[PDB]
DNA sequence: TAACCGCGTTC
DNA sequence: TCTTGAACGCGGTTA
């Protein structure tokens, strides 16, 4: 049956494959010592796997196996398969009975069983197993995954009833063979996992193919260099609306091949012949094109398949290929008569993603959106290449691709060329070191390393884990359709995360000073804490001794004497030192200080710690909800009744109505309450989670670490040696992409344990790993708060300022001449936090054979300093008493921007106003030589902006006013996705729909480019708002359409200038200028800089006292 | 006024 | 299907 396709699908692929290069290569055989030391004797071939896929065979039904693509030393290719049984187990609750069911499942699953087996793994939820016992399972093995699927629809029905009551007809009678079934496990691994799992071979190491095997040849590890390839398309457009495949043509298409350079052009469109030309942007991005001419499309196709089957690429590249690019030539292949899978190789897959079997398809925008770190504002190619490649591509609008066709071709043709350009160095400088390197840890090919889930990253690896320690997978979690509390559904149910606080705001800045009032309390603490600090710095820190460093006592009583004078001046004004301290990867080096895994949460190896549950239940109580669910199953539904409904298709009526129902009487939709409970972590399970981590963690300070050395060799660099200066900070922009690239899959082997579809899920486990966070975070502050001035804190993260005469850095003298660094403020919390945070109950198998422990004392919690800077600038909130987190500017002493965050500045979309007014501000806080001489130089730049808006925009261009006052914003879901919800993008969706057509929003993420308007007059803000393209619109259509969105059937104005509702802007600028100068200008004592801005009344109030 | 939502950041 | 988390700002509706 099915199996047809699959063997019909393989023989396709075996012949495509063969026509790029990858033919079975059949080692030979071998009757002498397989070692893996003997490799150079052993018969076979040697390769560089790059890729790897599932497939069926038939002998030299289909049999289950992976075809293994490789290129060899002499610089060609060959393909190997690995057949391999798929297999999955069958738990029993009656271990002395193994037997029956064994000889049951036997005949039971005849049809689609191979062999069986009885096998034993961990279990780590069993008794006894860490004193070696294990549980014992059978082991179904099949000829091919169909038969697997085939078992699991047989033994399902087995295992839903076994959990049914059993109906005994002799109701005066006081175990069956399929009731021993308790569970099957394992079940559901992909098969090219668990070959890749099983066998130990990975995507990017060399191998031998030999007869009995695989053997790693670990003398080579450099990787080859495959043929890479990347492709740009550019289309053509209707005005003011997306391409159709259906309708319009390619006009061309730009890519690059191992750095040389190509242009297809469709002359029917381009109207000229172009010839060969250069894009170079940089030295180090070499851009030669050689270009093709092609007089159809169907020619401008049939070249691009041509050259690709002769070039044989492994990799090929795209920017947003799997959803435009790809297709797009598809849907062209399709209607001009030919089949792209036929001349390529590549189709789409279940996802609708673009693939092939020899060559990987390397979407940058995937990449980007994973694991680039930048926001979202930040993830086109435009930006992207600024960040990553230092230089500014060819920008061409859109919607002058279309008409430069003709009028300049060479013109258009130099823009397409920008985007190959930047698509080629983007992926061969970042992510194809990134991927291939990652898949020679995480059993996936290039494609599925490249797209899958961080979360699935970390099951992955922990699967690997699991398999080599023999521990038996647990099958994935599955959340309650419906959960309670003292009788309240509830509708959501979570644990207290980070803890977050703004506790300044204003400017703060080196040269500018600031009121301190010391604790002398805490300088006493300090003080006598220095002398083991010290040690702890040497000794832990830097992990060295007392013995071999030499000024100990100077630096202790220089810091000694520094100490002593702010305890006595205790009232100070000073100088700040701008300064942030942060824990480096805090959550991980918990999990790995606590010994904290899922499977370390039990109900002495007792380490007792405590989170904090946060639920959010219906204020509803059992009465009433067993009242409303009988009134449901009496309707009539729109398919049936409600019984006949499924369980979960039942329970979301139920939450719909049992919300109208609580409003009504208790008039408080849901109920917020915070439990904190203890939970139990054995500090003696099989710690293969937390080691899995620690190795993660391990892997990226690598890269953070070689961030920090390439960042101190910039700094020695001498400044007239641009060409050293530029390789270090294009060493540093590497590192810090590749430890950014490692920090979101590290924390996510915190967040994988809340995951859906877990296989390791614990609620308590991330909870006590945020809420000790919590505690750490905040007993720092309590200090600093008694030796400073703190000014922002989140989770683990403090902005403060110290008086100029707090102790800062020291650098110790070590027998051996070096020198070991100390920043005080950094070794004075890392002692406290070790002192009241150590795990002093870790315990590991000292002797696995007799199974003995020793207790021991983790800590691997170390807060790190950067600064001090030039200046920070925290805004203010508008509402009284209250300050804004998670947003604020910081300033380096050469006066570069250190850090932007939460700004609009940063977002995606927002409004341009509010974008640029903060581009040009926050510099400006640089100026001045006292607060208010600075407050005044900023407050100069406000009234600037104040006035293009109150001057109605006369004093800009009209061009240029469409981007100041246009806000784009995007649309998760299709606009048919969001009724009985009002907003300004669902309002500018229809009215993009209306006047273009539906085609623009049959697609979902769009962006919705709209003005508001003046007219209707006091009507709610997301009603008058107007696509922004319409005023590219032909008159006839803007009159119909305005007049009818503003609702005035005479208006003849129509120009944008007038429709603004101005006052919207003003008002919206102004609480910009009012939260980032205004308001945060007085509490720092400083009259209204701004007064065309007014202040609120309750500032007026106090600050009328 | 306060609760609540979608989006996109900071952790 | 496949799928890391919680805390937060902001403009906007809604009770
Ligand atoms: N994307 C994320 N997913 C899950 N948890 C996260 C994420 N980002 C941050 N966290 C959590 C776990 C981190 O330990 C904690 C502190 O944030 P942050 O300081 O940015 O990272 P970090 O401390 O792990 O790395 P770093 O060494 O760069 O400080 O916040
Ligand atoms: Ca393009
Ligand atoms: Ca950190």
């Amino acid at each position: 049956a099915l199996s047809a396709q699959q063997l019909l699908n393989a023989s396709k692929i075996d012949d495509i494959d063969s026509m790029m290069g990858f033919e079975r290569y059949v080692p030979p055989q071998y009757n002498g010592r397989f070692d893996a030391k003997d490799i150079d004797q052993i018969p076979g071939r040697v390769g560089w796997l790059t890729n790897m896929h599932a497939t069926l065979v038939s002998q030299e039904q289909g049999i289950s196996g992976v075809d293994f693509y490789f290129l060899d030393e002499e610089g060609g290719s060959f393909k190997s398969t690995v057949v391999y049984d798929p297999y999955f187990f069958i738990a029993c609750n009656d271990e002395s009975r193994v037997n029956d069911v064994e000889e049951l499942v036997k005949k039971y699953l005849e049809s689609c069983l191979k062999s069986l087996q009885i096998i034993r793994k961990e279990d780590l939820t069993m008794d006894n197993h860490l004193l070696g016992l294990q549980k014992t399972l059978i082991k179904l093995s099949f000829v091919n995954s169909n038969q697997l699927f085939e078992a699991r629809k047989l033994l399902r029905p087995i295992l839903q009833d076994n959990a049914n009551n059993n109906v005994q007809r002799n109701i005066y009678n006081v175990v069956d063979a399929k009731h021993l079934i308790e569970d099957i496990r394992e079940y559901d691994v992909p098969y090219h996992v668990r070959v890749s799992i099983d066998k130990d071979i990975r995507v990017g190491k060399w191998y031998k193919v030999t007869q009995q095997g695989f053997i790693e040849d670990t003398r080579k590890i450099a990787f080859a260099d495959p043929v890479v390839m990347a492709f740009d398309i550019e289309t053509t457009k209707p005005p003011l609306k997306f391409p159709d495949s259906a309708v319009d043509q390619i006009m061309m298409i730009s890519y690059m091949i191992d750095g040389e350079g190509f242009l297809i052009t469709n002359r029917e469109i381009i109207s000229e012949d172009i010839e060969d030309f250069e894009y170079t942007p940089k030295p180090e991005y070499p851009g030669f094109f050689t270009i093709f001419n092609e007089n159809d499309e169907v020619a401008l196709l049939q070249r691009f398949f041509e050259h690709i089957r002769d070039v044989r690429p492994t990799v090929i590249s795209t920017f947003n290929g799997d959803f435009f690019d790809w297709p797009f030539i598809h849907n062209r292949s399709k209607i001009h008569g030919l089949d792209m899978f036929d001349e390529i190789g590549f189709a789409p897959d279940a996802e609708g993603e673009y693939k092939s079997s020899y060559c990987s398809h390397m979407d940058c925008f995937r990449w980007l959106k994973r694991d680039s770190y930048l926001p979202q504002g930040s993830q086109g190619l435009k930006a992207v290449t600024q960040s990553k490649l230092g230089y500014n591509p060819i920008e061409l609008d859109p919607e002058l691709m279309t008409p430069y066709a003709f009028e300049k071709p060479q013109h258009l043709s130099e823009y397409s060329v920008s985007d190959a350009v930047a698509t080629y160095y983007l992926y061969m400088k970042y992510v194809h070191p990134f991927i291939f390197s990652l898949c020679t840890i995480i059993p996936l090919n290039p494609d599925e390393t490249l797209r899958k889930g961080t979360g699935t990253l970390c099951e992955m690896l922990l699967m690997v884990q699991a398999y080599q320690h023999n521990i038996l997978l647990p099958n994935k979690h599955t959340d309650p359709i419906e959960r309670f509390y003292d009788g309240h559904l509830l509708e959501s149910e979570t644990y207290v995360g980070g803890h977050v606080e703004s506790l300044e705001a204003g400017v703060f800045r080196s040269d500018l000073k600031n009121e301190f009032k010391i604790d002398p309390s805490a300088i006493d603490e300090l003080l006598q804490e220095l002398p083991e600090a010290l040690k702890f710095s040497v000794e832990v820190e830097n992990k060295s001794s007392v013995d071999k460093v030499t000024n100990f006592e100077e630096i202790k009583n220089q810091i000694t004497q520094k100490l002593l004078e702010l305890k006595e001046n205790n009232i100070r004004n000073e100088l700040p030192l701008i300064y942030h301290v942060d824990v480096a990867s805090m959550y991980p080096n918990i999990m790995t200080t606590n010994r904290l895994q899922p499977d370390s949460i039990k109900a002495t190896c007792a380490r007792k710690l405590k989170w904090a549950w946060r639920g959010e239940f219906f204020p509803s109580k059992m009465d009433e909800y067993n009242m409303i669910k009988r009134a449901l199953q009496n309707e009539t539904f729109p398919n049936l009744t409600f019984d006949e409904l499924s369980y979960a298709d039942q329970v979301i009526h139920i939450k719909k109505r049992l919300t109208e129902y609580s409003r009504k009487v208790y008039h408080r939709v849901k109920v917020s309450e915070i439990v904190e409970r203890e939970a139990i972590v054995c500090q003696r399970e099989n710690p293969f989670y937390v080691d899995t981590v620690k190795s993660f963690r391990d892997r990226r300070y690598e890269f953070k670490g070689l961030a920090k050395t390439w960042k101190g060799n910039l700094s020695k660099i001498d400044p007239s040696d641009k060409h050293a200066r530029d390789e270090a900070k294009k060493m540093i922009v590497l590192y810090d992409s590749l430890q950014l690239a490692h920090k979101v899959i590290l924390n996510s082997f915190y967040g994988y344990v809340m995951r859906k579809g877990s296989r390791w899920y614990s609620m308590e486990m991330a909870g006590i790993t945020c809420l000790t966070g919590a505690t750490i975070i905040q007993m720092a502050r309590a200090l600093v708060e008694r030796v400073g001035r703190p000014l922002e804190l989140d989770t683990d993260g403090i902005w403060c300022i110290l008086p100029k005469s707090f102790p800062e850095t020291y650098f110790f003298t070590l027998e051996n001449g070096k020198k070991l660094y100390l920043s005080y403020p950094c070794s004075m919390l890392n002692y406290r936090v070790h002192q009241k945070f150590t795990n002093h109950q870790y315990q590991e198998l000292k002797d696995p054979l007799n199974y003995i422990y020793e207790t021991h004392s983790e800590n691997t919690i170390f807060f790190e300093v950067d600064g001090p800077y030039k200046a920070m600038i925290l805004p203010s909130s508008k509402e009284e008493g209250k300050g804004i987190k998670k947003r604020y500017a910081v300033f380096n002493e050469d006066g570069s921007l250190a850090e932007l965050k939460g700004f609009e500045l940063k977002r995606r979309g927002e409004l341009q106003l509010i974008k640029n007014f903060q581009s040009d501000i926050f510099k400006v806080f640089l100026e001045g030589d006292t607060l208010e001489g600075c407050y005044s130089a900023v407050a100069s730049v406000c009234n600037r902006w104040l006035d293009v808006l109150d001057s109605h925009g006369l004093m800009l261009e009209d061009e240029d006013l469409v981007s100041l006052i246009c806000e784009n914003r995007s649309m998760s879901k299709t606009l048919k996705e969001y009724e009985g919800q009002k907003s300004t993008s669902i309002t500018t969706a229809r009215r993009l729909g209306d006047f273009l057509g539906e085609d623009m929003v049959k697609d979902k993420g769009l962006q919705c480019k709209y003005i508001i308007s003046s007219k209707p007059f006091n009507a709610p803000v997301t009603e008058r708002a107007i696509p922004v393209a319409i005023f590219s619109a032909d008159i006839p259509i803007k009159r119909s359409f305005l007049r009818r969105w503003t609702l005035d059937p005479s208006l003849e104005d129509l120009d944008i200038r007038t429709i603004i509702d101005w006052g919207y802007y003003r008002e919206r600028l102004g609480s910009a200028i009012q939260k980032i100068i205004t308001i945060p200008a007085a509490l720092q004592g400083v009259s209204n800089p701004v007064p065309r801005v007014e202040h609120p009344d309750w500032l007026k109030r106090k600050i009328a006292t």
